[PDB]
């Protein structure tokens, strides 16, 4: 019951980061459909992020008050309409205003989820941080695969149904802040966090039309890449599972460092399908070790709180997404969508070095 009780769940991670993540294999269908160009579909990311930035300490504030499994039971629900309505969505209008639906659910649920895997107790969190793992590795590579024969409106349907599944495997299982903001360390990871999602999101999320608007491929190429990023990550999400508990310092540097190399070496490694393969080899096992590598010190920080900890990393994780969709919109609308890598590489140096900075600062862990 435990395991099941926290699997459910870790399942549930898995289905609201696959959904928030999945436009980035549906921008060209999604921009087809509604006679608009890639980059400006881009945008419905920003909306869904920064609702999400908006929401998340808020909406727990007036949510934790009245706080059983029948609040995920409301998620649910919204989420599931809110896919309905992107099904049914009748212009890219009601799309975006969909995904607010979804980002509501989604504020909601990921301050929550901290907790709830630990209530049914540990290394609960684990669990939770595999689903959210296996996203980028299984959720999001098959969406694009369901976009692409049956296009992107069956792909929202599709997702919508899996909530269901899991609401009623749900179902038949059931029953502060100045003290953070005077933590730099935590602050100082805050920080850090924001500014290299930045750096990323610039990039990764018009890696589709990049690589066929720009970089020349198939569009059986561009999914090649997401499939290999995913997989990618499964080694980068193996390397810190096994040596994150000590090394975080270092391995999260490198992988910073690794980070800024791949971005850099974007339109280099492209013209050569091998290149930007391995770069997508790099590329995610950056993304997962960078990822995974400050969900565990925030929670490592903040003891105490874990679940505000964790509704500001919510938070301050999604502004950084809309920061870094938004700025690689712009720089693809403006100037060229082939300056992506370079203006998130920016970012990324910067991070290189608050990173070096705030390890040496604060080597106390564990
Ligand atoms: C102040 C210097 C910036 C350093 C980063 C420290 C975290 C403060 C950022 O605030 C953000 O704005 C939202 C608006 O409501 C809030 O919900 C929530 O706090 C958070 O997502
Ligand atoms: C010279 C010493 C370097 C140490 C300073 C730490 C880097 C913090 C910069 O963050 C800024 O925050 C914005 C989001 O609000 C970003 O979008 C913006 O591009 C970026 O400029
Ligand atoms: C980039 C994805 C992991 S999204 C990210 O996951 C975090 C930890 O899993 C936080 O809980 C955020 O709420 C969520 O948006």
């Amino acid at each position: 019951v435990a395991w099941l009780r926290v699997v459910t769940l870790a399942v549930a991670a898995f289905i609201f980061n696959t959904t928030e993540f999945v436009p980035v294999g549906l921008l060209s269908d999604i921009a087809q459909s509604f006679h608009m160009q890639t980059a400006q579909v881009g945008i419905m990311l920003t909306i869904y992020a920064w609702v999400v930035a908006l929401m998340s300490l808020p909406f727990m504030l007036m949510t934790s008050q009245v706080e059983r499994r029948k609040l995920l039971i409301c998620l649910f629900v919204v989420f599931i309409a809110s896919h309905v309505l992107s099904f049914l969505s009748w212009s890219f209008t009601v799309l975006v205003i969909s995904r607010i639906g979804v980002a509501f659910a989604h504020a909601i649920f990921w301050s929550i989820t901290a907790s709830l895997a630990i209530r049914m107790a540990a290394q609960a969190l684990s669990l939770i941080a595999t689903g959210t793992a296996l996203a980028m590795v299984l959720g999001l590579p098959l969406g694009r695969i369901v976009g692409q024969y049956f296009g992107w409106r069956m792909t929202f349907f599709a997702i919508g149904i899996g909530a269901l599944i899991t609401l009623l495997c749900l179902i038949k299982l059931l029953p502060s802040l100045p003290l953070l903001f005077r933590r730099p360390a935590l602050m100082s990871i805050y920080l850090l966090t924001v500014v290299v999602v930045t750096a990323h999101y610039t990039a990764y999320s018009y890696i589709e039309p990049f690589v066929q608007n720009i970089a020349g491929f198939s569009a059986n190429f561009a999914t090649a890449l997401l499939l290999l990023l995913g997989g990618a990550g499964i080694i980068g999400s193996v390397i810190f599972g096994k040596l994150g508990n000590q090394y975080a310092s270092a391995l999260v540097s490198t992988a910073i460092a690794l980070l800024l190399v791949c971005l850099a070496l974007l339109l280099p490694a492209a013209n050569s399908e091998i290149h930007l393969g391995v770069l997508s080899i790099f590329w995610g096992i950056a993304m997962m070790i960078i990822g995974l590598g400050m969900q565990v010190k925030v929670l490592a920080l903040a003891p105490d709180a874990t679940d505000v900890a964790m509704a500001l990393f919510s938070g301050i994780f999604n502004i950084g997404i809309g920061a870094g969709a938004l700025v690689g919109n712009q720089v693809s609308l403006h100037w060229s969508m082939s300056m992506i890598g370079y203006v998130g590489a920016v970012p990324a140096f910067a991070a290189l070095i608050w990173s070096i900075i705030i390890f040496r600062r604060w080597p106390v862990t564990l």
